[PDB]
């Protein structure tokens, strides 16, 4: 039937045999479009017209491991693949290719206790609208009815929304596996909408004045700064820097995944209103200051920032994801590196 060495893409709907992934990491696309003049796949050019009204396309070169957004393009009109499950990225609902990694399973479903992923609604006076956040509770949450948990606030990038970390980021299985293996503390994770679907400038006030009170009123949480963390990817990492460094009374852990605020080391003593000027005071308040980056997305700026902070006396953790770029596998790996560091003082 199918080309040798291929399996259906993980994110196909049930019953969809294409697209398929080869063991050489080439992707095989196939679509029935007898009346179309031209069909393309995003970032891959034109498909080849086949007999019986079909079009086909196989990657010219092996694709990079990990998760990639795509759309089908019919005579210039881009749309989600009808054979695909939906992912919110690039500002709309699109499709996703998954190229598997050999010998890796930390974001896979395993026979371990699984936490819930929950939608929770709250009203924002700042934006005068109802809003939904996505909340991970650990598998043990309901079995420990008197226990309170620390909270990580986890933010997406440009063109994404509050669903992206739990869907293409696979964060619930990453947390499930880390907690089951004893590597991370049981924790609540809250994912909200930066409103940057396409500058998010309202989000810090929404998070501090609306989201945090909502979560603490409706989930069993520890509410002191030593039990509150924040991390974000891409533009969400800049939101995290701006939110945390201006609210150190509420956050003791900071993570930027391919993101980060602009810190000019020449201005280290004055940026963010002088928060870094007394080095040990800052280090005593922020237990984890994490900078992650992909090796293939020009890590030099991030590494120079980390090395320069360290040389000047501000502690950091630098993590470089080998072989990935500005893509979700980078951020899956960042979470896997960052979450085990939290809430262990």
């Amino acid at each position: 039937d199918f080309p040798a060495g291929t399996t259906p893409n993980e994110h196909n709907i049930n019953g969809a045999d294409y697209p398929r992934i080869g063991e050489d990491r080439r992707v095989h696309f196939r679509i029935h479009a007898p009346n179309a003049q031209k069909v393309e796949i995003s970032f891959r050019g034109e498909m080849t017209k086949e007999a019986d009204g079909y079009w086909s396309l196989v990657s010219k070169e092996p694709e990079v491991i990990g998760f990639h957004y795509y759309q089908v393009i019919i005579d210039g009109v881009s749309a989600a693949d009808p054979n695909g499950k939906p992912f919110f990225g690039m500002g709309k609902w699109v499709s996703g290719i998954e190229i598997p990694e050999k010998g890796v399973d930390y974001y896979s479903i395993k026979n371990v206790p699984h936490g819930l992923i929950s939608q929770s609604w709250y009203y924002s006076d700042i934006r005068k609208e109802w809003r939904r956040c996505i909340v991970y509770t650990p598998a043990e949450y309901d079995k420990n009815p008197t226990k309170k948990y620390p909270v990580l606030y986890l933010q997406h990038g440009m063109g994404e929304n509050e669903t992206s970390w739990a869907n293409q980021g696979k964060m619930n299985f990453i947390m499930d596996n880390l907690i089951a293996e004893g590597k991370a503390k049981p924790m609540i994770v809250v994912m909200d909408n930066g409103n940057i679907e396409v500058f998010g400038a309202e989000f810090p006030a929404i998070l501090v004045n609306e989201i945090i009170p909502h979560i603490e009123s409706n989930f069993r949480t520890l509410t002191d700064r030593d039990n509150r963390a924040m991390a974000g990817l891409s533009w969400g990492g800049l939101l995290t820097f701006n939110t945390t460094l201006n609210n150190l009374d509420k956050f003791a852990y900071i993570g930027g995944f391919s993101g980060a605020g602009s810190i000019d080391l020449k201005q280290l003593d004055t940026v963010y209103g002088g928060v870094f000027k007394n080095r040990k005071a800052f280090n005593d308040k922020v237990h984890v200051f994490f900078l992650g980056i992909g090796s293939e997305e020009h890590p030099e700026r991030t590494k120079n920032l980390s090395d320069g902070l360290q040389a000047a006396g501000i502690n950091t953790i630098y993590y470089e994801s080998p072989g990935t770029a500005h893509e979700f596998l980078t951020w899956r790996r960042c979470l896997k590196e960052f979450a085990p560091l939290l809430f262990k003082t």
